[PDB]
């Protein structure tokens, strides 16, 4: 059967306009018509949305859905069965706040994603990288500076696998394309949340990545990695890399060897907020909040310098633990610096590009799939009422059928 | 001693006639005369072949000989004497529809091929490839959807699975070493394994490049799955020799392969078989998902292959139950170029394939005994050949009579 | 439907006579009547017995089908296809020997028998070991005299080394796990192996009693290979419940072995044959050196146990092409004791050895249709039956007909 | 009973959370297993000491473990002062079970009285699963 969202404001994106008492016709999980032309039929399940803005379900291209709190290193060690427990009310609670789809960026597997697809689990479809490749004593990473024992199995709460070598890195990505991964997620770079790693330094050989991005087309998917400074990114992007996380660090010579090669980039500025307030305090080892008081300095800079060189930009909060609740903001921090018209596209057109679901997500037209929030007010103008944790959002709809009404 | 066809049609395929009342006679394994001379029997076995058409015996190009039922996977988990006893149906149906020879797949070894050659066993000559070679993941590796891994060959299975570039050099040097003839190995996505799409394709260059070089220091050759223009164009640029089904070329990758020298074996019949009984003969429901793309543009294929100018040979790639449809191809493939090139597919271009040029799909002086003689006339109805067995009532291998129908 | 063996001359083998111009009825599977009216054949199969022996098929209680040659070293070395294939002739002349079951001593498994019980493959009725149990050096143990063995099942490796109290509990459950009917164990020194001399006792007893109870806990027994009083004493003092081979009892170890309610299973034609072609079938010098002293006390033996009251069941124990002369063991046995009690050996005392008693080896009404129709009378001439074949034209099986002489 | 590999071998390095069972042979083993699944916070310990229904290989009529074996596991869960109880269903397995040391019996359909009288003097339980069966019959 069929529904049917009555008298709308439906936001378009490319043009950056609401379209008034536009009504929106779903069947099954297709959009099938945007029009005002009354519609004919009774059979149908329908939704007054009169003075409300309907827009497409938001995509986050940088979450750890299983980043149930934030020491990582103690996330990994987590029994399996409470690990997977406690992802269940970050997943609900991201949907709430209206993402219909999210990336996640290493700790979520393909049963996590089906869970979801099956409806076994109430959250937003998921985009699972398996688990993020790191080398040994990199971001992923997160033995105490010994050492050098252990690891057997794949602990469910591990947000990263350690691979060195050629032929190590192109079995793991192998083995992570087997078990259903989306894309590929690696560490090219120091980090924050690690142990050992100095932010200033770069990650795997040149060969080791460039096996990594081959083996990942081969799948016909792309490499997303981790990177801070312009010289880590450059060499990232040298070697085929399609979507670049964080990069708060880039000088213009690197944002314009980007936009070059066609390479996105994915800020996640919110989360460096978040551990300024409440890093320590949320039981983050000592050494790592040391760490992100650098990094958040020419985070929105960075931002700038990406719209100068024309480097698309979508939308990641990569927050960890009880600051999972902060995920919304973003939208704030990135409409503060570019327009809100800007920060809108990251996570809908942008976002549904670094997907690869251009036409099928993060857009209201005939043919996509019916990924809809409903909205009270218009952010357009009000950044706010996308940006103050699912305060304006009263309806939620995830391929064709309604699952937050609020 | 000596054995003499009196007065059949000999076919000349080089030429593309029937040669009526040729004699042709066999001393040993070796044809040793072929003439329309009233010929000089003393001693010979005269069996008396007037208006029948005698060809050389037929050369499948791919089959999987293990294949005794349709999902490869359970295929591979069935016990190694059961495995071994099933194929023996398998092998004697092939001789009995003409097929004196084959190019097995992955699955048998040199064991088998043994087996047929002392006559301990009957079918086919078998040219064996070992196991297939696949990456992890790829279309040879059958494990569903956190992965232990196994280390001792199981005797159904198509496929091992190997990784790296020394890994597949080592694989290649033990394959010949139990004595594979030629390598293969899948270098794109398939039908009949769980987890990778068609259209990607398997191993990198390096993999690839190591691999062509183990078989060539071996003095033999690379046959490769794959199916996208894309898939094709670098296993040809790595060198490989022949392309196994290779059903969504474009001409600009069919135009390479006319110009490396690389042959093409398509495998029609198995997608229509696939179509009819796919779900229905225990393949598992999301691999008869990918049949439905492959076979839409498999005829369009043959004329982009013979527009190229890129040889073509015969191959069913059938398992299961679905053995039977085996002649079938010569059909599918007589309806888009002649039954001509249809009847050059399974004996001539077969024969290059195989490396066997003058010793085997020619009928000749010093060339070796493996003649089909056929009531009718291929030349004008394929059915002849095309019919399941039906119309071939001498199969001779080797010299000797082995079937008679 | 129905079948009618008419007017034939059913042997009674507990009371020792023929029974003239009895019909025995066969619905299914099962014989139905056994009687000398004219019976009431509707719809019935009948084939008519005029003045011939309709006795039980013959159970064979030692044999290994997959001894396709006569050194197991070398026969444990052949590729496993190849081991497969090989068994296929053996299994088809027994049956046409007149044997419809045998008892498998270590080489077949449950994929073999379930090949003859769907009819995938002609033979016997199989009774598998499994694999033989052997200590390291052992009777199994077929490395010549460094070593680091071994961690995949050859299929036509008759044996396996295990060695310790857990290791061989472990192997009984993984045997009667792959679907084992009972366990076979070398309890001593042998003929066929490089380097156990054959007085010597193979196993502590620790490891035989928890063999035992492994067995026992999956309701069935073990059978334990010994020559000398010594060995075959503490194996039956453990529990074991039949001995393969015995040839150099004791009266002493008799009288335990009748007290213990133990079975032997001698295989005297095993060293008739390996006498006259022992080297020169290909097992290894050294192994014939040993067989010399084995066959001395063979026939002496039997009268030993004959005399002591222990059950004896027929055994061939011949490897390779030696194994024609499996029906010469009737004979041997009956120049000894009585053709009755060698033909008894056969029949009610092997059914009974592998827990059959009543379901095959006795033509009564219930019964399994395992039977062998006979030109002339094996209670007179033993010959009818111990001349590798010759005078037997009928086998049943399970109720059908599978062999027509 | 809770080996669940169809009529090759090898098995398994590693605990998926779906697994009702593991497979564990000999006294050390078992010895070892029934300290690790304590460590890992168990509150008793369960073994299989016949066949059953739900698994491929094993007809129901045959016992599982030897005495050895059981016994082992009995003094290893006592030792963690808790208890072990024990699947088992005819009176020949029932029986040798009990006098193993082990608690409480499971299913014990196919009981005879002299096993039930065995049970009730050394002070054994019973817990009969009716129900699962007239499910599984339907
Ligand atoms: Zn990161
Ligand atoms: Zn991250
Ligand atoms: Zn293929
Ligand atoms: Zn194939
Ligand atoms: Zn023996
Ligand atoms: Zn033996
Ligand atoms: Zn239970």
């Amino acid at each position: 059967t069929i529904t049917v969202l009555q008298g709308g404001n439906v936001l378009d994106l490319e043009r950056g306009v609401l379209l008034e008492h536009h009504h929106v016709v779903i069947d099954g999980e297709r959009i099938v018509e945007v029009t005002d032309r009354p519609v004919d039929l009774p059979n149908a399940q329908a939704i007054d949305v009169r003075g409300k803005t309907v827009m497409p379900g938001f995509i986050d291209c940088h979450v750890h859905v299983l980043a149930s709190n934030a020491n990582l290193g103690v996330n990994a060690t987590q029994p399996n069965i409470l690990a997977a427990i406690r992802s269940l009310p970050i997943l609900d609670a991201m949907l709430s706040r209206g993402f219909t789809s999210v990336r996640d960026a290493g700790g979520a597997d393909w049963s996590l994603m089906q869970a979801v697809e099956t409806g076994l689990v109430s959250g937003p479809r998921i985009f699972p990288s398996g688990k993020a490749l790191s080398q040994t004593g990199g971001h992923g990473d997160f033995r105490p500076r010994g050492l050098e024992p252990c690891s057997c199995c794949f602990r469910t709460g591990a947000i990263a696998r350690v691979v060195d070598g050629v032929e190590g890195v192109r079995l793991a990505v192998r083995e992570e394309i087997q078990k259903g991964a989306t894309q590929i997620k690696i560490m090219a770079s120091g980090g924050v949340a690690s142990p050992t790693d100095p932010i200033a330094n770069t990650q795997y050989s040149e060969d080791e990545i460039r096996a990594i991005v081959d083996e990942a087309e081969a799948a016909n998917t792309y490499v997303m990695a981790h990177a801070y400074t312009g010289r880590a990114i450059a060499r990232a992007v040298r070697c085929g890399v399609r979507t670049i996380e964080h990069g708060n660090l880039v000088d213009e010579a690197a944002a314009k060897l980007m936009h070059e090669h066609g390479a996105f980039v994915v800020p996640t500025l919110v989360t460096y907020d978040a551990l300024a307030k409440h890093g320590a305090e949320f039981g983050m080892p000592p050494e790592s909040v040391a760490k992100v008081a650098s990094v958040q300095q020419k985070g929105r800079e960075s931002l700038e310098i990406y719209a100068n060189a024309g480097v698309k930009m979508g939308f990641g909060s990569d927050l960890l633990g009880e600051m999972h609740a902060f995920q919304s903001g973003e939208f704030r921090i990135r409409a503060e610096v570019l327009g809100n018209l800007e920060a809108l596209r990251s996570a809908t057109t942008v976002a549904a590009e670094i997907v690869n679901m251009q036409g099928q997500l993060g857009v209201i037209a005939v043919g996509a799939i019916a990924d809809l929030v409903v909205l009270d007010g218009n952010p357009l103008e009000d950044i706010g009422v996308v940006a103050d944790e699912g305060a304006r959002v009263e309806y939620v709809l995830q391929r064709g059928t309604l699952v937050k009404r609020q």
